[PDB]
């Protein structure tokens, strides 16, 4: 078993303007994005490979937990700004929480909050207890913690719960996580009017991201001179491209490189001038 990680990251706004939802939530495994909801909508609403998994979790029923999430979350802002007295100011809460595994145990587990930008609170699940550090904090610690029972839920939350949905949801996401998708390649080059031929070398369609991508001229590998990548979301892959420019007399040859964990060794791709 290796390491895989769930995370959901809340924003609230206080004073939101137009087009731009007063709440928002992601919700991410590993380096994928799995589901957003926005008050806008009010729909979770998975994304990437999940739309297409079926089983995996009742988007319906999200939908009303994260509707009751919202209403707490931003219930919470709207004390602060009424402890500072600056409901005319636009303010923001976000809030990070989640757990990790690692070989099949729970290796991980946070739950901070941030207004403005500062650390707000954080629950620290062996005291287990609530952590102020903005001193408004110190009214939400207290009605977060007015009965015995609202620290011992946090806890389960983070000891039982997440981990519990995180080991369901990689039931269902083996053929998306665990992946080892080769790499395609492919080599072009493009002359700038006036500018010295250059040379790209574009791997695309693979995962996990962690890739090796380099041109070599007569065997010694070269410089970039502009080099870039991303993660396509939706598909689960990413893209990975090198460039290189070549004087206007060389004649030398120019061939492209990538190792990369789903190859059993790496591939070169020479450029045909
Ligand atoms: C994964 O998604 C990416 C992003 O949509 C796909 O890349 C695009 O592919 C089309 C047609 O193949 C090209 O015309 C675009 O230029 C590509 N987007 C860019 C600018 O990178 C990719 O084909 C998808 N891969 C799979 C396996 O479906
Ligand atoms: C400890 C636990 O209950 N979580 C799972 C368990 O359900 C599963 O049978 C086992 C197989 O490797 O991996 C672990």
């Amino acid at each position: 078993d290796g390491r895989y990680s769930l995370t959901y990251i809340y924003t609230g706004l206080s004073k939101h303007v137009e087009d731009v939802p007063a709440f928002q939530a992601l919700g991410s495994l590993n380096d994928l994005q799995f589901f957003r909801y926005n008050s806008k909508d009010r729909k979770s609403q998975p994304m990437g490979l999940w739309r297409q998994v079926e089983g995996m979790e009742d988007w319906k029923q999200d939908s009303q937990l994260q509707k009751a999430r919202e209403d707490i979350f931003m219930e919470t802002l709207k004390d602060i700004v009424e402890y500072y007295k600056d409901s005319t100011g636009s303010h923001v809460l976000q809030g990070r929480f989640g757990c990790e595994i690692e070989n099949n145990r729970s290796s991980g587990a946070f739950w901070k909050y941030y207004y403005d930008g500062k650390d707000y609170i954080e629950f620290n699940k062996e005291i287990p207890a609530w952590v102020p550090f903005d001193p408004a904090a110190q009214i939400t610690k207290q009605k977060w913690e007015a009965e015995p029972v609202y620290v011992q839920r946090a806890k389960a939350y983070l000891e039982e719960e997440c981990p519990a949905t995180l080991r369901k949801y990689l039931k269902y996401s083996k053929n998306i996580l665990d992946r080892q998708d080769p790499p395609s390649v492919v080599v072009t080059s493009h002359q700038a009017p006036g500018e010295k031929k250059k040379l790209k070398c574009l791997a695309y369609d693979f995962y996990p991201g962690k890739i090796d991508v380099h041109w070599t001229r007569a065997g010694e590998v070269q410089e970039p001179e502009l080099r870039g990548d991303v993660l396509h979301n939706g598909n689960g892959t990413y893209q990975s491209w090198v460039v290189v420019a070549v004087p206007p007399q060389d004649t030398a040859p120019y061939s492209c490189h990538v190792q990369h964990s789903s190859l059993a060794q790496p591939l070169v791709v020479p450029w045909e001038a």
